[PDB]
């Protein structure tokens, strides 16, 4: 279709992310002389047919805080997926070095904002992101913030995708009914995107410190839950939450959520 590229249309330029993102470049798309983010897929790495429809899925996404497909290769391995490029890399390690009297609590609020916005447009379309964090947003210049798509799941928001055992997650990012029956949903997004918000209020500490994983389901069905951080705004802490009820129902909409910060983003402007 439209979408495929020739391999050779893009030249590679420097390795990126250490290793944390696997097969990752900074490229050039040489017609446009466009600097371009390249994912090289090799066989053995992903099972090609699940590839495709996480493929086939990022060609219908279009929002402006969700990382814009370009163009894929998919015929002969290795694979190749073509993005935008989001100059500043991953949020985890952007809010750890920067600059707080430039990145402070009014950016925090714009960052929180554009995420919920991806957040709910991906609600509004059907889809699942299922490893919401600080680690898989990008930034660009002024705090441009995406949401990396290229893994999403699509599934009528409300219902539940149950995940085959023997599946592993990110233990403090995920939601208990997640931890507990695999079972995974937008509300277990709503889960996750708390706890970006309280990395983005800490400048990217670690969630739940100190804390042994074997312990943390246990600690949750008790209704612990992370302090609010220092310096967090009362009603981002209420946010976070009220994304953290044990009842996924009981989890506000991304809809809701994204109005909320809206208007404390513009009234602290
Ligand atoms: C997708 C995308 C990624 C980027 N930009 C960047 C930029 C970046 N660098 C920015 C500059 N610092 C100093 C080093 C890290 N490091 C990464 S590390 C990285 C690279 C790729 C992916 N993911 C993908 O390519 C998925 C879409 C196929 C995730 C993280 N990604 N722009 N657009």
């Amino acid at each position: 279709d439209k979408w495929e590229m020739e391999r050779t249309d893009i030249t590679m330029k420097h390795k990126l992310g250490g290793g944390q993102y696997g097969e990752v470049y900074e490229g050039v798309w040489k017609k446009y002389s466009l600097t371009v983010a390249v994912k090289t897929l090799k066989e053995d790495t992903m099972e090609v047919e699940e590839f495709l429809k996480e493929a086939a899925v990022m060609k219908e996404i279009k929002h402006p805080n969700l990382v814009q497909l370009l163009g894929v290769c998919t015929r002969e391995p290795p694979f190749y997926i073509i993005t935008e490029f989001m100059t500043y890399g991953n949020l985890l390690d952007y809010l750890r070095e920067c600059n707080r009297q430039e990145v402070n609590a009014v950016v925090l609020l714009y960052m929180a904002t554009q995420i919920s916005s991806a957040m709910e447009y991906l609600e509004k379309k059907n889809f699942i992101h299922r490893d919401l964090a600080a680690r898989n947003c990008l930034v660009g210049e002024n705090h441009l913030v995406k949401v990396a798509d290229f893994g999403l799941s699509r599934l009528m928001t409300g219902d539940t995708y149950t995940a085959h055992a023997g599946a592993k997650f990110p233990i403090k990012w995920t939601a208990p009914e997640s931890l507990a029956y695999n079972k995974f949903s937008i509300k277990s997004d709503v889960w996750a995107f708390g706890v970006l918000l309280w990395e983005i209020a800490t400048y990217g500490m670690s969630p739940y410190p100190g804390i042994d994983l074997s312990q943390v389901y246990e600690l949750l069905e008790k209704d612990y839950r992370m302090e609010r951080p220092e310096g967090c705004p009362e009603k981002v802490y209420e946010l976070m939450r009220a994304c953290w009820q044990w009842n996924p129902s009981d989890r506000p909409s991304f809809a809701e959520i994204h109005q909320a910060f809206e208007t404390m983003f513009q009234e602290s402007s």
